[PDB]
């Protein structure tokens, strides 16, 4: 019986291999599995420059491990080729890789620093500022809610829109400036992430002696 080449048996050679982006470097991703009808000893590998940058393959076993972090936010799908040889010949076969998203970004505020000057006689109800953050994670992990931390008795903030309003009469003679902490938190159900930003509110002294 003349030589037959080995063949792979993993299902993912027909469909795709989904790997979560939170897979730690150094962790195994899968094991390549193959059969050689001559019962030859096998050597497993990875074929291609980019593929070899992200994946290492144990030659004696076909265990695939991660060499560099995956990042769904940079590249979420790509192709690799894996190899198996019986020391006589070698086959290479493509696999579609999809990188699975996790919530691994907190929100980023834009156009900082935040500051605004308002008169001490600004009427309650007046909108005075709009904060802005974004978050690149998918789904609920990319949805941002705003709040003041702790809640302010002088200013409200719309948790969806980021619009800040005056909610109590101001008084320069008591407070000449506020330094408010804005919290932006994403809405991931399992592991929400937060970012803080300052909003400085400078109060203009008005000639308001009673
Ligand atoms: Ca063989
Ligand atoms: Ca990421
Ligand atoms: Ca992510
Ligand atoms: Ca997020
Ligand atoms: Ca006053
Ligand atoms: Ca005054």
């Amino acid at each position: 019986q003349v030589n037959r080449l080995p063949f792979f048996t993993n299902h993912f050679f027909d469909t795709y291999l989904l790997i979560s982006e939170d897979t730690p470097v150094g962790s195994s991703v899968t094991q390549l599995l193959a059969r050689d009808m001559d019962n030859d000893p096998l050597v497993f590998g990875v074929s291609g420059e980019e593929a070899s940058r992200f994946f290492a393959v144990e030659p004696d076993t076909g265990v695939v491990w991660l060499r560099q972090p995956l990042d769904r936010e940079t590249k979420s799908e790509f192709t690799v080729e894996f190899s198996v040889s019986d020391h006589q010949g070698v086959i290479t076969r493509k696999v579609n890789i999809q990188v699975g998203d996790v919530n691994d970004n907190a929100p980023t505020f834009h156009n900082q620093p935040y500051s605004v000057r308002i008169p001490e006689n600004t009427p309650v109800g007046t909108p005075i500022f709009i904060v802005n953050a974004t978050d690149p994670d998918l789904g609920a992990g990319g949805s941002v809610l705003y709040s003041f931390q702790p809640p302010s008795p002088f200013f409200a903030i719309d948790s969806a829109r980021g619009i800040v309003t005056v909610i109590q009469e101001l008084d320069y003679e008591v407070t000449q400036a506020y330094q408010l902490t804005v919290n932006a938190t994403d809405q991931d159900k399992t592991r929400p992430l937060s970012t803080l930003a300052n909003l400085a509110i400078i109060i203009t002294d008005m000639q308001d002696m009673d």
